[PDB]
């Protein structure tokens, strides 16, 4: 094909191990999450990759997913860019909940509908939230616009800050010919595949993108996938 | 405005004694434990900053990584740029003292020691790392004039500070906090620059490795005072 584009969705956070949403709260990776970045940079050392740029959000699980990579595959010397718009989706006033909290505050109901819905947001962060001033008022935020800054997303909020960066920074790279690497998180990296390969709201949905694990498009000229998704790794990983 | 320098410490296989130059050495467990000790340094005294500048060779990469990773800030933009690697020392590479003493002799070795304008011998194909160097990826796009074969440290300075005033200058300018992670002969040449030192003063200074190095500009980016070190009393005083 013309083009080939490279996907990596960060593994397991030291939030995800006291199963707490943690939206764009900067939870790291725990040692498990690490070994998951190292394994899926193996397979693309093993596979010979190369590329030329990187792609990232600003929170450290998929930097750190990033940088493990490129130590990896000994390209440590690639121009990497970071931006919001690749971050995990803003749970709002979900963040910092487990499940049981979740659950015992909103109720069964409730929760499976935002848990199955689209287009439904979670509550607002509000500003007595425990993490209102750790992630509202992160410095790293600080050139967002009033309406850029969520208080809370959908999945459908997600994708649309997400798609502009993917037409306006990664799109003519790809299209100046240069190799993409993109280390990011599920929901952006589900915005990135809806629009590539044009799914429904309830495909993208039931989409769950593995972990760790390099994810390959081979592209038209016109950025359109000439056959399915393909994972790296060995062949049990692959399976699973 | 406040600027801070950090260069990297030791490196694998005793190469920072043996002309490491631009070959793509990795930091050793000691060099990575003097960079974690300088981001610590960093944490302790509340620095933040706004864009970070590196060269494109993995010692100095890693040991910015560190640093970031010490004080909370891998959010950062890094802007990468050959024009800040090391020195190349061209047929030295790889040589410790006693292999350049023997194959070159040492009243020549003396002199490129001691000379800011005089090249050790260029890096020749039968070199070990003229391939590994000279047909790297990363070195693609360089201009036939722009990828060395050897460098003095006139050479050296010279490909450095046209990135400073293009790139870095401007973000000073424009209020933002820099962090520049490099190697010992390119952050001589900022060093130069800035304090407007001679060439053999500039061959005298030895910059301090893994310590974070603070400079205060005014408006016209000269320095306000002596640069000053950062780390617990004792490794201060014996910077
Ligand atoms: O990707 C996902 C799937 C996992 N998920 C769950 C769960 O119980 O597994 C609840 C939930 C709620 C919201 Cl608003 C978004 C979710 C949720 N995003
Ligand atoms: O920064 C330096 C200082 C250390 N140095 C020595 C030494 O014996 O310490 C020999 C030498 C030769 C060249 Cl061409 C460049 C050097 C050299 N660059
Ligand atoms: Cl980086």
């Amino acid at each position: 094909a013309a083009y080939k584009l490279v996907l990596i969705r960060h593994g397991e956070s030291a939030w995800n191990l006291e199963n707490r949403f943690s939206g764009w709260y900067d939870a790291d990776l725990s040692p498990a999450g690490h070994e998951e970045a190292k394994r899926g940079g193996q397979a693309l050392r093993d596979a010979g990759y190369e590329f030329d740029i990187c792609f990232t959000s600003v929170q450290k699980r998929a930097i750190r997913t990033l940088w493990t990579v490129l130590d990896a595959i000994d390209q440590m010397w690639l121009p990497v860019v970071r931006t919001w718009r690749l971050n995990e989706r803003h749970y709002g006033g979900l963040t910092g909940l487990n499940k049981a909290e979740t659950a015992a505050k909103h109720g069964e109901a409730q929760v499976k509908i935002w848990r199955r819905s689209y287009d439904v947001p979670p509550p607002p962060m509000e500003p007595d939230h425990p993490f209102y001033s750790n992630i509202s008022k992160d410095r790293r935020y600080a050139d967002l616009t009033e309406d850029q800054l969520p208080s809370c997303e959908s999945l459908k909020d997600t994708i649309a800050r997400a798609l502009p960066f993917w037409n306006e920074e990664i799109v003519p790279q790809i299209k100046e010919g240069k190799r993409v690497l993109i280390a990011a998180h599920g929901n952006s990296l589900r915005g990135i595949v809806k629009h590539l390969e044009g799914l429904s709201e309830e495909a993208i949905m039931e989409l769950n993108l593995p972990t760790g694990i390099p994810i390959v498009y081979e592209l038209d000229k016109n950025l359109k996938p000439i056959k399915p998704m393909q994972f790296l790794g060995d062949e049990e990983t692959v399976r699973k």
